[PDB]
Formats: structure tokens, sequence, C-alpha cells
């Protein structure tokens, strides 16, 4: 990244102030004193109006707003605390210790960051407990280009406040002592609406590493609160930090929020899985869906399902409700409609291809109109349908079109090309041939979207896409370099054949000379040396040059290239068909009305507490692996 | 799972009994003893004359039969044994302390469960105690859909037993204790008919891990009884220990039961191994072949053989007497039945061929009559075998026809087909030549049922048979797809031939076009340009868009994926044999007749105490590796 304006600067790029910076950074102490004493007297032998203000504009920066006190405490000594507590007793008889602890930075990068955002940030316990008991600012909101990045390179994002700070660099004793302090305000939003649960949510990582300070930050400070308002409040896009955790994609934040279960009664009411009975390995409990199915707009179901930015869906879609909800509704009504989305359009297939196949030749029932008009209606259904999706849809597509997205286009283009062959064929035209069988084929080749969400037959949908958009189009670059190459060479050695027979030469056409070294490549071609041209032997060097460049090692290049993608796709292939499924569940979820999705909800009313009914579901889990290695250790 | 009724509960789903029930749970003690003296007052006001009834009824859940001894053990609390004795005394004056401790569900999923099968799986040896010493009973047997489930996910099986409870759950200081009671039932069978040795079978796990408290409390509690009458006893399916551990599959039990050999005189006489001499690495031993060998109908060895649930069949088949038994079969009349069986065999494929080729063609000695009569005798002896063995199969084949079941509908196909061209051929039909044809076929085929069992050539028909059911007709489906679409689409373009010339488009027809289109697939196609249709530019745009999809692209699609399955037999090649070896030993055991089976038979009789006379087989055992090893650390 780059700032242009360092925040800490001791190297020049190529005078009672400068002695000041220059006094607190090595931590010369009988020097400090000697300077202040010259400043202490240089106050009053042109004018007493203006003290408290004369007095701050020569310890501060111009340029940045960087005071001496913050000048100290960049610059880590062990002669710190000695000039902290010089510096802090000079502004007491000055009356100017308001405004002194207060100060922040002016410029537009650093605005907002105080003595106390430093002092914390470099581990400073003692000095950061000086400074609140003197009367620094706990709520002060760090903002600026620095601390409000764009993206996670160009800067350092913790929430913008001291709170946030002590909680994402591992200090618990300062939040402890933040938390204690009356002043301090827990639910403050910063610039991106973010709380203190929210910064943690975006610090957080992926997986499960040895330690994880963050979440026994979002532990620590959730059970202080003793409360849901750090857990209700949204962001200024709409998020609370459960939503949060399933956009930014972490597993093991999201885990911890989902099946958070408090034993202790005065603190039991901030749990979300409670625990019915447990019986060995049988376990039955009751886990909240307040905004994790999908009845609220942007529900935690509904988040994770659609993320293509993270790469741990199978992870979190495994998690304690979400594969509950994901499976009871396959299970009422989404198999249903996969079932009959199936046999519409398989029946939609064959009427197509019989009148396709019985077309009329030359001279130009009750079933026949039934199928004709069946074709008629099914096709606009298509193109009404899939064509709000693509409008519906964002032109970033390297994530999306892995295995989703392809099928909303080709489902498209296979029902205009329908409609766009009645145009034809009606009015006066005889190009509807060209786009009715076209459609008919495009129309049997989409046949493979309903293989897709099975264990057997789901990978072999996207090893077909895999291998076109990464082995194959990535490959013509290197083809058309041999075959537009050599296919004007041998065209120009093919002399002007004398009139009549027209096959004396296959070559004699650059548009002839593609069509059989395309066929030498795959294996269809002939090695002919009739071949009429002034150059038999510089011929025949070039066409068996062809033949060994790209039909034995271009073309076995390509085959050991496409041959670890599909070793690569079947390696994921149990984690293919379970995605694919997910997708379909929650889009067959959206088809369906108002008043036969409330018949579809899952969910019982419960008693948690006094004042406290939320909506629950019993899952009856039984792990036997997780017992059997459980009660094995105990009796050792 | 689910039961529609949970064991406890504590959240209610949206008044002196109602409180009783809420001062057991949490452990106020001085809110108990207030509650009991206004139920002690509440027996005398209106009768006199029941006393013992009236009080069970305010103490126990009309609904499930829980009492309120039942719930303070179900919730675990700091203050529980507080709980117990005052609840314990109060049923003294009362004199109801009878059918207060020897309590149960009424419900159907929990029934038979008292308190102290809670005591127990709750890990309370000081209140268990207590129980037993007042009375509750040891022998209650909790039957139910929970503890007797169908599956290993619908529940919790341990045995029915309190015995078998603290035995499955890690806990022998219960054991002991119940083992010293002298009203405890050892040899109790449940409602499946397993004891106590049965149920520790079916909760043992399959491999070794760290921890095996399984097999440690099969050797407590078998040697504390000191009988075989826990090893004799059978289930109502008929299985012993021994076999039941045969049958799930449990290669750690079955390796510790079958070489079981006890060094102390007064236990000596529960052992199944037992070692004659040692001298360095080699030993000689004595194995117990009461159940093992192949002379009773359920044996161990015709079990594991056949077990076609389990993966572990190349483990246990290795073990100590079952290794050696099936070394022995095959070199005293395996061998020879193999031999002559691939001899009359291929001497009938012969003679099957030679009245094949040489038929009679327009119009229509004793080595040409033996030839011919055997082909009818031949053919009536495979079809009566293996029809029977078709007969006596179970229509679940997804384990059975990996390698084995395959074989006996090919073998019967293929003798019915020679049975059929006999019909045909004598009585009128000319369908004689469809028949003899198609069995000759598939009878030279039928000879790779002989490279079976030997380590070179046993993984061959393996491969065939893995990549034509788990790579070829899955592909299919993925083929059709592009063969009917394609097909279709090319036989549509083609217009309708001037009268002469039939060779003018091959694609003339969908007959035909599927034809040419298999033949660009396998790559014995042609690139035909000439092809008469009123679109020359769309047909060559679909016929090399064919070519690089189904020849380019799919077709070393399912080369790549035959050839991870031929990696993946070559790689468990060693493990194929000798499983194939084994089930051909065991069938041609079943061929021979009882007095020839008896000569057969392995053991000898030996003494191995007072009236103690068993079935043996000597086994002299060489271990090099496992004795240098073992000599090296002793003198370190
Ligand atoms: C303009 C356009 C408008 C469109 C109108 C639509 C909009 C309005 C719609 C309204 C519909 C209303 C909702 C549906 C409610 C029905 C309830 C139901 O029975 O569902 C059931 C399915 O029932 C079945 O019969 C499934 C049959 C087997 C499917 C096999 C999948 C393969 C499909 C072809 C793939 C071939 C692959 C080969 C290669 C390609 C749910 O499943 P289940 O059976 O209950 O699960 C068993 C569990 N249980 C029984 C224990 C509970
Ligand atoms: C997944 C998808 C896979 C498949 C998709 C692949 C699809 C590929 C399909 C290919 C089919 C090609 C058909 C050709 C049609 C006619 C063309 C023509 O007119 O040429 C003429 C000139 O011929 C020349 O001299 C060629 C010069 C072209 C300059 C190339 C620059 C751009 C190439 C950038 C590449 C370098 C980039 C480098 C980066 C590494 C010859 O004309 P004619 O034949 O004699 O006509 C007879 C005239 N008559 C009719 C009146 C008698
Ligand atoms: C209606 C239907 C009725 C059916 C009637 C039947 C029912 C009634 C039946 C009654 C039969 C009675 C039982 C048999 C007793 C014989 C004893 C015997 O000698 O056995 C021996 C076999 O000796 C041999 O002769 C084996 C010859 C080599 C075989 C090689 C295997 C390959 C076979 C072709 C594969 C080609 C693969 C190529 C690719 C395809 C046992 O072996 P061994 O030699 O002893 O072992 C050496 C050990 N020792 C010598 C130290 C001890
Ligand atoms: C291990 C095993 C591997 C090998 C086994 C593979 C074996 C495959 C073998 C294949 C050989 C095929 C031979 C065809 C025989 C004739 C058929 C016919 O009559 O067609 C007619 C209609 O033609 C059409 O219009 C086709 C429409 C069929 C609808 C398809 C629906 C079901 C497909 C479900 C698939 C989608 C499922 C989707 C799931 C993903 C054309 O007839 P004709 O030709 O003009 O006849 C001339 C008439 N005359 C004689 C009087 C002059
Ligand atoms: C999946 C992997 C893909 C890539 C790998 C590829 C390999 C695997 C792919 C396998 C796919 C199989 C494609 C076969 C092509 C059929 C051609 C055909 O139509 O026959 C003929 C039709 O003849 C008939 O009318 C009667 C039908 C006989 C067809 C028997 C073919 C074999 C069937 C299954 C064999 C099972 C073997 C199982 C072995 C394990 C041709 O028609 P015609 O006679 O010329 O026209 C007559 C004119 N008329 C129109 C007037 C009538
Ligand atoms: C990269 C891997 C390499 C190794 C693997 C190989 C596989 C992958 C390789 C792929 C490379 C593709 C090479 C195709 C060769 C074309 C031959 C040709 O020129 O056509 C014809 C020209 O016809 C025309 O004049 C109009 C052009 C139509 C050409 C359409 C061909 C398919 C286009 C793309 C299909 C997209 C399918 C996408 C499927 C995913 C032949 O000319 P002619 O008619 O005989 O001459 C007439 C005489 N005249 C001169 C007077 C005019
Ligand atoms: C998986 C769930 C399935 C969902 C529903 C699927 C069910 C779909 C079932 C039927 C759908 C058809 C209804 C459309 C009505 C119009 C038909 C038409 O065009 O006329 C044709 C009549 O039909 C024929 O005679 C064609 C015979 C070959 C058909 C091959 C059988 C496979 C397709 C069907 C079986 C698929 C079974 C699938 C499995 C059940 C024209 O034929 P013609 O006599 O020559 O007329 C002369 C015209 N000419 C003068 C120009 C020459
Ligand atoms: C890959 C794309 C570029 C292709 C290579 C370009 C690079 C070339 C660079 C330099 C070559 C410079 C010399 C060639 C010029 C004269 C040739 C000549 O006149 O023909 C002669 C012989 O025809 C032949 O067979 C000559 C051999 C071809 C030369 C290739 C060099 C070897 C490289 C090998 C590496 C493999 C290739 C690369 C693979 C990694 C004449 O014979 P004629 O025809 O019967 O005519 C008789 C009439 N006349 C005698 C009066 C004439
Ligand atoms: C591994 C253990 C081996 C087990 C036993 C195997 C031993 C098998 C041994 C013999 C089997 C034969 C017994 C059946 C008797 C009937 C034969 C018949 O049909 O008549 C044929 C006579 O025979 C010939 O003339 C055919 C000559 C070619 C045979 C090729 C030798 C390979 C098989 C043999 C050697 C395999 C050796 C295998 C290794 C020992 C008809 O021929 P024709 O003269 O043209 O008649 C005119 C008819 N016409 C007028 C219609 C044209
Ligand atoms: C896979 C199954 C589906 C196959 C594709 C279906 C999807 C298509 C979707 C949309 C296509 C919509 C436009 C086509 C309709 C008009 C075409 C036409 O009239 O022919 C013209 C040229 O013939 C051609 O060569 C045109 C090229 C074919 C179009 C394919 C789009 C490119 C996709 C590439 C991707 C590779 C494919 C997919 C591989 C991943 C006319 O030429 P003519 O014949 O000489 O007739 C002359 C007379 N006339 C001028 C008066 C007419
Ligand atoms: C507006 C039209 C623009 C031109 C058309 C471009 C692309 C659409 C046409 C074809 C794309 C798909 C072809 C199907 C072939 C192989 C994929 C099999 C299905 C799968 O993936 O399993
Ligand atoms: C009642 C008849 C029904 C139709 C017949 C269906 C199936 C039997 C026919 C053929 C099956 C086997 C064919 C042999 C080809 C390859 C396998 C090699 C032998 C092996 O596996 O090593
Ligand atoms: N069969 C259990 C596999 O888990 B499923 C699953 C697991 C991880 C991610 C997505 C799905 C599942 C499959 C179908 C319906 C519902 C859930
Ligand atoms: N919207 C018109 C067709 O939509 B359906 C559809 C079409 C293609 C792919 C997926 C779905 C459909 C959905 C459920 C039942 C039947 C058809
Ligand atoms: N050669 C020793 C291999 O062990 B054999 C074997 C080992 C494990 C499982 C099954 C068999 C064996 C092979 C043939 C006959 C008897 C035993
Ligand atoms: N039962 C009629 C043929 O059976 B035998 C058989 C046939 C096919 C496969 C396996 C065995 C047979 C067994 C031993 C010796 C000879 C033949
Ligand atoms: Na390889």
């Amino acid at each position: 990244p780059v700032f242009s304006k360092p925040m800490d600067s001791n190297i020049r790029q190529c005078r009672l102030k400068k002695r000041i910076f220059a006094a607190v950074s090595e931590g010369c102490v009988e020097e400090l004193v000697e300077l202040l004493v010259e400043l202490q007297e240089l106050c009053r032998r042109r004018h007493d109006e203006d003290v408290p203000d004369f007095l701050m504009h020569k310890l501060t920066a111009s340029d940045t707003g960087k005071t001496c006190l913050m000048k100290a405490l960049l610059n880590i000594n062990p002669n710190t605390k000695e000039i902290v507590r010089i510096l802090l007793a000079f502004a007491e008889e000055n009356d100017i210790l308001g405004r002194f602890i207060n100060a922040e930075y002016t410029e537009e990068a650093y605005e907002g960051q105080t003595a106390l955002n430093i002092a914390i940030e470099r581990r400073q316990g003692d000095i950061a407990a000086l400074l609140i008991a003197a009367g620094a600012d706990v709520n002060a909101h760090a903002k600026g280009a620095f601390f409000n990045p764009k993206y996670q390179h160009e800067g350092f994002y913790f929430g913008e406040t001291p709170l946030a700070l002590a909680a994402c660099t591992n200090q618990p004793e300062i939040v402890q002592l933040l938390m204690e302090h009356e002043q301090t305000d827990i639910t403050s939003r910063d610039s991106r609406g973010n709380n203190i649960l929210h910064a943690l949510v975006t610090v957080a990582e992926d997986f499960k590493t040895q330690n994880d300070f963050v979440k026994r930050m979002y532990d620590m400070i959730l059970l202080r609160s003793g409360n849901w308002e750090l857990e209700t409040t949204r962001n200024n896009d709409g998020l609370t930090p459960l939503q949060l955790a399933a956009k930014m994609g972490k597993a093991e934040i999201l885990k911890y929020i989902l099946s958070r279960e408090i034993k202790e009664k005065r603190l039991r009411s901030l749990s979300r899985k409670f625990t019915d009975w447990a019986y060995g390995p049988v376990s039955s409990s009751l886990y909240d869906l307040t905004n994790v199915d999908t009845t609220t707009d942007n529900s935690v179901l509904e988040i994770t399902v659609y993320n293509t930015n993270i790469d741990n869906r199978h992870e979190m879609l495994t998690l304690e409700p979400l594969h509950t909800l994901l499976h009871m509704k396959w299970k009422k009504f989404a198999k249903h409609m996969f079932f009959l989305s199936f046999c519409f359009y398989f029946f939609y297939n064959i009427t197509l291809t019989l009148v396709s196949y019985y077309r009329p030749r030359e001279e130009e029932g009750w079933l026949q109109l039934l199928g004709r008009m069946f074709v008629l209606i099914w096709a606009m259904c298509i193109s009404v349908k899939e064509g709000i999706a693509i409008f519906l849809l964002r032109p970033s597509d390297l994530q999306s079109i892995l295995s989703d997205a392809w099928f909303h286009f080709v489902f498209f283009i296979q029902a205009v090309l329908v409609i766009l062959s009645v145009f034809l064929y009606l009015f006066a035209y005889k190009e509807y041939l060209a786009c009715l069988v076209l459609a008919m084929a495009l129309g049997w080749a989409n046949m493979l979207y309903y293989t897709r969400g099975f264990q057997s037959m789901g990978m072999y949908s996207v090893m077909i896409q895999k291998v076109i958009l990464h082995d194959v189009l990535k490959f013509l670059f290197v083809y058309i370099v041999f075959l537009l190459g050599f296919g004007v060479a041998l065209a120009s050695l093919i002399e002007k054949c004398p009139k009549d027979n027209k096959d004396c030469s296959s070559y004699g056409s650059f548009s002839d000379a593609v069509l059989e070294l395309f066929k030498l490549t795959i294996g269809l071609g002939d090695l002919n040396i009739q071949q009429n041209s002034k150059y038999p032997i510089l011929f025949l060097f070039l066409l068996i040059t062809y033949v060994i460049l790209t039909f034995v090692l271009l073309l076995n290049m390509l085959i050991a290239l496409m041959g670890e993608t599909v070793e690569n796709v079947s390696k994921e292939s149990e984690r293919i068909w379970r995605l694919q499924r997910a997708r379909t569940i929650l889009e067959f979820e959206k088809m369906l009305p108002e008043w036969l999705r409330s018949r579809f909800r899952m969910g019982e009313l419960c008693k948690v507490a006094e004042d406290d009914f939320r909506l629950c579901l019993r899952i009856n889990e039984v792990k036997w692996t997780e017992w059997k290695t459980h009660v094995s250790f105990l009796n050792e």
C-alpha cells in the first residue's frame, strides 16, 4: 500500500520545538527537564492573555497533529515511563491537561488516533492505566484510510475503538480494565456500523489453529455484557455478528455461536443450543432458528449456500442446524419438485425430437396438438424464469460459473432458439431448421443437469465443464499457432492444378488445408505423397513434422492435462454433489407460494425463560465415535 | 432418530406434585424437606385405608412412570447425594421402600429402566452402592425401542442389564460390585438372547486402537465366572460370542478368543490355545476346533469367508487356526478339484466350438458321439448346480456381485443357451444358431473364472467387472445424451436423396446416423463434407463439435476414470486372490460326500484336563521378525 506520509518519522528524506521531540524519543530525562523550563518561562514575555493556546502550539506538530506524548509512545525504550510522568505533570500547572491527553491527528489517513490508541498497541498496561485515570477518552474513534481500508492489504482494521484494539491484539487485562470503566460505551458502532463483536469476526480466521483468542475474546465480552444488544445489532449492510460469520466464511466462529450453551442460571438465557436430555452417545437438543431459517430476508442458510467467495461451504453446511434444515426440506418438497422437473423436461425433449425428425420434407390428431402447444408454452416458461436469473446476476463470473451459473445460460439459449424457430417457420423463412436443430441438440445436452446432486452421478457435469474452461480453451492458443502456420505453408506449395480432376491435391486452398490437418491431429488423416507440387520432399518433410508435433506430442499433452483435471474432481467428488443439491433445494423453495411455504415451515415455540419464547428445532443426535473415545480416558 | 417423548424434560413446548420435581432437580434441600412434610400430613385427612398406594401416585409421573428419585439422578448436581438420602429415608416410615426403588417407566420406548440404570450411567458409584444395599433390582431388564433398536443409529444397545451397562461404559469398579452380589444372575439373556459376553462383542470395534477396555471387560468377566456356560450360550439366532465376533467382523476380539491361553492352573481349563513347547522363534501349539472347523452348521470358518457385510475378511482369515485349515484343505482336495474343473470345462468349450464351426451349411464316428453327448450332459449338470445357487441367494446384491456372485449367473446363462439350442435345432426351428453361437462366445469368455485365486492372474477378472459396473454403465447416461442429440440433429439436415445412388448420404436415417457417430467416437469415422444437405456449413459445424466432445474429451475422460479403477485394484491385488481361493475351497468341500469328507477331517483328540477331551490342531509356528525384536530390548 501507500499513504504518502508516515506515522512516525526519524529519517529525513533529502529551535525549542525540535529539541523536545528529540528528547522524548531517546529518553533523555535531564535534558527534557531543562527544555521544559525554557518553555515555561516563554509564555509571559510578550502577552498574558493566551496561555492555554500558546502552550499547545509549541508541543504539537503542525503537519500531522502528533503531540510530544504520542512521540514518546511510538518510540518504546526502557526510559519511557519517566517521560510520561513529567509531561502529564507539566500540563497540571498550565491547566492544559484536558486538551493534551485528548489530542488527535489532523491528517486524513490517521485521523482520530490518540495517545491511548498507541499505548495499548505497544503493550503498555501501566501507561494506559495512567491515561484513563487522568482523563483520556475511552471512546475515541480512530478513522482514516489506514484504520478503515478497502481491502485487507491497505491498512489495519480492528474496530476503531480502544476496546476493540485490546480485543484484537490479545490483551484481556486491558479489556477488563475498560469494561469496568463506567464511561465506556460497549455497544458503540464505528464508521462501518460494526460493534465489538462484528470486529472480532472480521479479524478471525477461517479454520481451527492451536490458539484461538478470538473465540476467547468473543466469549469474555458477551458474557460480561449479559444482554442481546450486541447480538441483534446490525451493520450498515444489515448484518448481525452471526450473519457476518456466514458472509466471510469463518467456520470456527460460526460453529461456536450456533451451538452456544451456558449451563449456569443467571447466564443461561444467552444460549442458542438447549440440551433436553443425554444418555451416553444419544443427545436431544433444541437449536435457535432466529436468523438461521429462510423466513427472514438475509438468513444464515441463504448466505452460506450462495457464498461463492469462500472455500469452506462444505465445512459450514455440515454444522448443527444447517445440515438438518437442508435435509428436512429435501424430504418434504425438494425431492418432489426435482422429479417433476425431470419429467416435464424429458417430455419436452421428446416432442422437440419428433417434430424435428418428422418434418415436412418437400411438400410445403389431438395428441399432435397437445405436443406442439406444449412446446410453445414450456419454452416461454423457461425464457421468462431463466431470463430473470441472468438479469439478477453480477458480471464477476469466475466463481459462480464453476458448476452453478453455467446452466442458467444454456437453459436460456435453448429456450430462445425454440421461440426463434417459431417466428422463422411461420412467417416466410427457411432458417427455422438452423434454429430448431441446434435447440434440439442443446436440449438433449441439458439432461446432464439432472445428474447433479447425486453421489454416483454428480461429478460428471463438473468434469465436462472444468475440462473445457481450464484445459481446452487455454490450449486453442497453442494449437491455432500450428494449425494456421502449417495450413498456409502446405497450401502455398500446391501448384494450380491442370483444368480437370479436382481430386488432384487435397491441400489446394487454405480452407481445404485446415480440414485435413485437423484430421491428422485427431488421427483420421492420410499421409499422401502424390500431392502435385514442385517440392515433393519439402512437402513430405513439413507433413510428417506436423504429425509428430500435433498428433504425437500436442495431442497427448492435452490428454495428460485433462487427466489431471479428472483426478482432481474425483478426489473432491463427495463434496461436489452435496453442494449441488444445497443450491437446488433453496431455488425450489423460492418457487413456492407463501401459503404453501408456511405449511413447510419447521420449528416449534419453546419456553426458554421468563419473557423468552423463541423458535426451536429438536434434533436427536447420536455420536458413537465421539463417545467411545470420551469414555476410554476417564478410566485409563 | 425419533421417539416422540423425551427421557428428561425441562423445557416446556408451547401443585404439590410439581414442586417436588422442581426441588429434586436444582438441589434445594431446605425446600424439599418443607414439601415432604406437607405431603406426609396429606395422607390421613380423608381416609386411612390406602396409605401405600396414595403415597406413590403423588411421587410418580402419570405419563412416563418417572419417579422423583429418577428425576434427581437424571439431573446431576453437587447437591445430589443429599437428595437421595432424604427420599430413601422418606419411604421408611411410610413402608413403601420396596416399590419406590424398583419402579420403572411404563412408556413403550423406555420400559424397564430403573433408578439403578441411571445412577450407573451417570458415574455415581456411591449412589448405586446405596441402592443395591437398600433393595434395588440388579436383574432389571430395560427393554424398549431406545434400548433395543433395529440399527446402530436409533438408540443405545448395551445388553439391557445393569451388569452390561457398567461393562460397556468402562466401569469395572461397579462390575466387581455386581458380581460379588449373590442375587446377580450373570448368565442372564435379554430380548435378543444375548448374555454378558455377546453384548461386549456388539459394542466392540473392528480394529486395534490405543485403549481396548472391551477386551479387558471380556477377560475380567470370563475368568471370574470360571466355567464354559457363558461361552456355549447361543442367541435366538444360535450364535456363541465366538461366532458373533465372526459375523460382525470384530478382528481384535476374534483374535483374542481364538488364541486365549491361561498359564495358571485352577484357570488353565478355560483356554483354547495350548502351547506344547517353545525354543526361541519356534513354537508348537494346540488350537481348539470346537466351532471353528466346518463340521457344525454355523461354523466360524464358514461365517468369515461368506461374510460380505464386513471389510476385514483378509485380517480375520490370516488368524491362527483359520489360515491353516484353509491351507490344509487346498493341499488335500481343493487343488485337485480345481484342476479337473478346468479340464472338464476346457474340453466342453472345444466341443461346442467344433460343432458350431463345422455346422451343416446348406444340405439339411464314436468320437463324434462321445462329443455331442458330453455337451448334452455337462450343460444339464451346470444348469442344476448353478440354478440352486441363484435360488439360495438374497436380492441385496451390491456386496456379493463384486467378484463372487457374478459368475453364478454367467455359468447358468451359458448352460441354458446350450439346452435352448437343442430344442430349437431338433424340432423345426432355425433360431438354434442364435443360441449356439452366443453360448459358445460366452463359454470361452467364462474361462477367466479359472484365473481366479492366483497371485499373478487373480486381479484380471476383478478389473474387467469393476470397470463395467463402476465406470462404463454410469457413463452411458452421459454419452447417450450426445449420441441421441446429435443423431437426430445430423439426420434432420439430410435432404431426401434423388432416386438412385443410396451412397449419397450416410446420415440418411436415425439408425444410420447412430452408426457413423459411434465410429467417430471410437476413431473409425470419416469427416465427409460431401453430404448433400441445404446447410453444408451448419452440418460441418455440428460434425466437428461432435468429434471434439466425444472423441477428444469424453473418450479420454472415460480412460482417465478406467485408469483409476485399474490402479486401485492393482494396489489391493494381493488381498484379492487370497479371498478368491478361500471361497473356492469351501464350495468344493460342499460338493464332497459324507464318507469322503470324513477322511479329509483334520484334528486329533487331546487330554487337556480331567473330563476335558477336545479336538486340537498342532501348528508349528516360526516367527523370526517377532523374535529378533523381542530379544533386543531385554539386554539393551
Ligand atoms: C410455470 C411453471 C410452474 C411450475 C410448478 C411448480 C411450482 C409449485 C410446486 C408445487 C409442488 C408442492 C411440493 C411437493 C409436495 C409433495 C410431497 C412429496 O411427496 O415429496 C417427496 C418426494 O416424493 C416423490 O415421489 C419423489 C419420487 C422419487 C424422486 C427421485 C429423484 C430423481 C429425479 C430424477 C433424476 C434422474 C437422474 C438420472 C440421470 C438424469 C419428498 O421426498 P420423500 O419421498 O418424502 O423422502 C423420503 C422420506 N420420508 C418418506 C420418510 C418422509
Ligand atoms: C472450444 C472451441 C474449439 C474449436 C474452436 C476453433 C475454431 C477455429 C476454426 C477454424 C476454421 C477456419 C476456416 C477458414 C475460412 C476461410 C478463411 C479465409 O478466407 O482465408 C483466406 C486467406 O487465407 C490466409 O492467408 C490466412 C491468413 C489469416 C491471418 C490470421 C490472423 C489472425 C489469427 C490469430 C491467431 C494467432 C494468435 C496467437 C496467440 C498465441 C483463404 O481463402 P480461401 O480458403 O482460398 O477461399 C476461397 C475463395 N473463394 C471462395 C472465392 C474461391
Ligand atoms: C456331476 C458332477 C460331479 C463332479 C465330480 C466331483 C465331486 C467328487 C470329487 C472327488 C475328488 C476327490 C478329492 C481329490 C483327492 C485327490 C488328492 C490330490 O492329489 O490333491 C492334490 C492335487 O494334486 C494335483 O493333481 C494338482 C495338479 C496341479 C493343479 C494346478 C492348479 C491349476 C488348475 C488350472 C488353472 C489354470 C490357470 C490358467 C488360466 C485359466 C492336492 O494338492 P497337492 O498336490 O497335494 O499340494 C502339494 C502339497 N503336498 C504334495 C506336499 C501334499
Ligand atoms: C454396457 C452397454 C453399452 C452399450 C449399450 C448401449 C445400447 C444403445 C443402442 C442404440 C442403438 C439404437 C438403434 C435404433 C433402432 C431404431 C429406432 C427408431 O425407430 O427411431 C426412429 C425415430 O427416431 C427418433 O426420432 C428418436 C427419438 C427417440 C426418443 C428417445 C427417448 C428415450 C431416450 C432416453 C435417453 C435419455 C436419458 C437421459 C438421462 C441422462 C427412426 O426410425 P428409422 O431409423 O428411420 O427406421 C426406418 C423405418 N423403416 C425401417 C420402415 C424404413
Ligand atoms: C459410453 C462410452 C462412450 C465412448 C466409448 C464407446 C464404447 C461404448 C459405447 C457404447 C454405446 C453403444 C452404441 C452402439 C451403436 C449402435 C448402431 C446401430 O444403431 O445399429 C444399427 C441398427 O440396427 C438395427 O436396426 C437393430 C439394432 C441393433 C443394434 C446393436 C448394437 C449393439 C448394442 C449394444 C452392445 C452392447 C455391448 C456391451 C459391451 C460391454 C445401425 O443401423 P443400420 O443397420 O446401418 O441402418 C439400417 C437402415 N434402416 C434405417 C432402413 C433401418
Ligand atoms: C485445441 C486442441 C488440439 C488437439 C485436439 C483437437 C480437438 C479440438 C480442436 C479444435 C480446433 C478446430 C479446428 C476445426 C477445423 C475446421 C475445418 C474448416 O476449415 O472447415 C471447412 C471450411 O468451411 C467454411 O468455409 C466455413 C467455416 C466453418 C468451420 C466450422 C468448423 C467448426 C468450428 C469450431 C467447432 C467448435 C466445437 C467446440 C467443442 C468443445 C473446410 O473447408 P472446405 O469446405 O472443405 O473447403 C471449401 C473449398 N473452398 C476453399 C472453395 C471454400
Ligand atoms: C421418465 C418420465 C417420462 C415423461 C413423459 C415421456 C413420454 C413421451 C411419450 C410420447 C411423446 C409423444 C407425444 C407428442 C405428439 C406428437 C408426435 C409426432 O410428432 O408424430 C409422430 C408420431 O409418433 C411416432 O410415430 C414416432 C415413433 C418413434 C418414437 C420412438 C419411441 C420413443 C419416444 C416415445 C416414448 C417415450 C417414453 C418415455 C418413458 C415413459 C410422427 O410419426 P409418423 O407416424 O411417421 O407420422 C407421419 C409424419 N410424416 C408424414 C411427416 C412422416
Ligand atoms: C515448426 C515450424 C517450422 C518448421 C521448420 C523450419 C526451420 C528450418 C530452418 C532452416 C532450414 C534451411 C534449409 C531449408 C531451405 C531449402 C529446403 C529445400 O530446398 O528443399 C530441398 C529438400 O527438402 C528438404 O527436405 C529440406 C529439409 C527441411 C529443412 C529443415 C532443417 C532441419 C530441421 C529439423 C527440425 C524439425 C522441425 C522442427 C521441429 C522441432 C529440395 O528438395 P525438393 O523439395 O524435392 O526440390 C527439388 C528441386 N530443387 C533441388 C532444385 C530445389
Ligand atoms: C488342458 C486339458 C485339456 C482337456 C481336454 C482337451 C482335448 C480336446 C481334444 C479333442 C476334442 C474333440 C472331441 C469332440 C469330437 C467331435 C469333433 C467334431 O466336431 O468333428 C470335427 C473333426 O475334428 C476336426 O477335424 C477339427 C480339426 C481342428 C481342431 C483344432 C485343434 C485344437 C482343438 C483340439 C485339440 C485340443 C488339445 C487341448 C490340450 C490337450 C469335424 O471336422 P471335419 O473333418 O471337417 O468333419 C467334416 C464335417 N463337415 C462335413 C461339415 C465339414
Ligand atoms: C452441444 C449441443 C448444442 C450445439 C450448439 C448449439 C448452441 C448454439 C446457440 C446459438 C446459435 C444461434 C445462431 C445459429 C442459427 C443460424 C445458423 C445458420 O443459419 O447457419 C449458417 C452458418 O452455419 C454456422 O456455421 C453457424 C454456427 C453455429 C452457431 C453456434 C454458435 C457458436 C457456439 C460455439 C460453441 C461450440 C458448441 C458447443 C460446445 C461446448 C448458414 O450457413 P449454411 O449452413 O451454409 O446455409 C447457407 C444458407 N443461408 C445463408 C440462407 C442460411
Ligand atoms: C447466445 C448464444 C451464444 C452462442 C452459444 C454459446 C454457448 C452455449 C452453447 C453450448 C454450450 C454447452 C454445450 C453442451 C456441451 C457440453 C456440456 C454438457 C453439459 C454439462 O456441462 O454437463
Ligand atoms: C438371461 C440372459 C440375460 C442377458 C444376459 C446378460 C448378461 C450375461 C452375458 C454376458 C455377461 C458377461 C460377458 C463377458 C464379457 C466380459 C467379462 C469377462 C469375464 C470376467 O468377468 O472376468
Ligand atoms: N447425507 C448427508 C450428507 O449431508 B449433506 C451436506 C453436507 C455438507 C454440505 C452440504 C450438504 C446433505 C445432503 C443432502 C441434503 C441435505 C444435506
Ligand atoms: N419455470 C419453468 C420451468 O421451471 B423449472 C426448472 C427448469 C429448469 C431447471 C430447473 C427448474 C421447474 C421447477 C420445478 C418443477 C418443474 C419445473
Ligand atoms: N500363501 C499364504 C497366503 O495366505 B492365505 C490367506 C490369507 C488371508 C486371507 C485368505 C487367505 C491362503 C491362501 C491360500 C490357501 C490358504 C490360505
Ligand atoms: N456340477 C457340475 C460341474 O461343476 B463344477 C464347477 C463348474 C463351474 C464352476 C465351478 C465348479 C465342477 C466341480 C469340481 C470338479 C468338476 C466340475
Ligand atoms: Na496416470
